[PDB]
C-alpha cells in the first residue's frame, strides 16, 4: 500500500562515519527514494538502512511491517523504513 | 496492509483539555486501538485524533496515506494515525 520507489538515479548510495562517545566507530549507509503520498508527485525521502544492511537496487518496494513501533507516548512511529520488494 | 481494529471496547473514548500559552483552550480526543504488526498478537496502540475529529466506531480499518509526512531531518515520520475503513 505505500510505494515506495528507488530510482536508477538513487542505487548511488552514501556513508556516514564517525566514533561513539564510548570510544566506538560507526557507519550509516543512506539512501534516496520516492514515496507516493497521493500528492500531485512522489515525495523524495531519505532512508538510513540498518548496520550492515547493502543499499536498495532499483525498483518498486513497499514497506515492510517491521518499520514501525510503538512509540515513547504510547502512539505509533516509523523506527526506520524497511523494504521488500512489490 | 497495516491492519488496525477498533475493539467493541474501545468505543469508549477520551478528551483531554487545557489552555495553551497564547490564553487559548484545547481538546483532543483520544482512543486505544489494535495494531497488527506482524508479531504474536497485535500491539496496543493510542490514537489522538485531530481536532473535531469524531471518534471512530468498532471494526476494521487500514491506515491513510495522510498519515504520513517527511519529518525535519528528510526521513518518512507518523504525523498522527489517520484510518479508513477496510
Amino acid at each position: 500500500m505505500i510505494k515506495v520507489e528507488i530510482k536508477p538515479s538513487q542505487a548511488q548510495f552514501t556513508t556516514r562515519s564517525g566514533v561513539s562517545r564510548q570510544g566506538k566507530p560507526y557507519s550509516l549507509n543512506e539512501q534516496l527514494c520516492y514515496v507516493d503520498l497521493g500528492n500531485e508527485y512522489p515525495v523524495l525521502v531519505k532512508i538510513t538502512l540498518d548496520e550492515g544492511q547493502p543499499a536498495y537496487a532499483p525498483g518498486l518496494y513497499t514497506v515492510h511491517l517491521s518499520s514501525f513501533h510503538v512509540g515513547q507516548f504510547g502512539s505509533l512511529m516509523i523506527d526506520r523504513l524497511r523494504l521488500v520488494p512489490a
